[PDB]
């Protein structure tokens, strides 16, 4: 079973992050220049990829942490990708809230493979467990860390930041984000 | 290795076909009644998925064969994705010639995880050979068929384009579309 997460991995360095790592200080610098607003902070440097070990990911993070709240989109980055015209890769801005006030500001999502291998496990004709599930989260993290470690594309360019469930998600981010 | 094509066949289901195949007739039907050039023959129904077996995908089709051209894009469809305020899912229409004239209009697109058992072969960490990827390739289409056949979003919905390779593209998608 190994083989799903090692795959999984990969295909999220090879169909994303190599694509966007490399131009994502230059879209960041557009949006600190042209697009934030003058009176507030400016957007921290990197991608910070949120890996719940539980494989628990919802689409709407602004919900899901009172303390984590939707600012901006950056600007688009679109390319023709297997056939598809001017393919969209999107980020979206969180300002990170501390005792009601703004601490931090970030570009931040979820790993969506992981969302996969939640829904994997649900799917009887998957042949995959839940027990299965939380080896291979792990596996996937580890792999991603590994393939980073090596990747020239990734220049100090995005942090990961796994974690398992009382818990503050915005704490977790706030900490990665200050160091 | 059986787990690597297995885990992207599940993930190309449960990340892309199953969100998008749902409303993917509508998109065609407001293509052809608000967009379409009002001369043209209307946009086959179906999303056409080429599955080439050596998993060489370009990522400009309109180049890769002169019998098939770029024509358009469907209307876009936009949900919050594991984070990502408004993911953007797009596709693009292709006009089909035969003898220098249009036979055929229809939304087609390379499964964009072949480019990743590609990419999987060519990088020393993946441990993955050019044998492997052959297998893979093979074991991620029989996946994906097996998965489709039972999936409640497949309502007639699209067309697998399995092949290896003179050889046509533009004949084997005709033959496909004229069935
Ligand atoms: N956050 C974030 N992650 C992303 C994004 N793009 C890819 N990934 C992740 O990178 C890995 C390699 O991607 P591929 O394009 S070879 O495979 C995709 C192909 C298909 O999706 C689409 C979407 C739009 N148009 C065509 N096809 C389902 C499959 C898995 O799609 P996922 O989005 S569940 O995860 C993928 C995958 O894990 C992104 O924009 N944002």
């Amino acid at each position: 079973n190994f083989n799903v997460a090692h795959g999984l991995a990969w295909s999220y360095y090879i169909g994303y992050l190599r694509l966007i790592l490399p131009e994502l200080q230059a879209r960041i610098r557009t949006y600190n220049q042209h697009y934030n607003n003058l009176l507030r902070g400016a957007v921290s440097q990197r991608l910070y990829i949120l890996l719940p070990l539980d494989c628990g990911v919802p689409d709407n993070l602004s919900m899901a942490d009172p303390n984590i709240r939707f600012l901006d989109k950056l600007p688009q980055q679109t390319g023709d990708r297997a056939g598809i015209k001017d393919r969209v890769y999107s980020n979206s801005i969180y300002e990170l809230l501390e005792n009601g006030q703004r601490a931090g500001t970030c570009v931040l999502e979820y790993a969506t493979p992981l969302q996969t291998l939640f829904a994997m496990s649900q799917y009887s004709q998957a042949g995959f467990s839940r027990e299965d599930r939380l080896e291979q989260a792990k596996l996937f993290c580890r792999t991603l860390e590994d393939i980073l470690a090596d990747a020239p594309e990734s220049q100090n360019n995005c942090r990961l930041i796994a974690y398992q469930e009382s818990f503050s998600l915005s704490q977790e981010v706030l900490r990665h984000l200050r160091q």
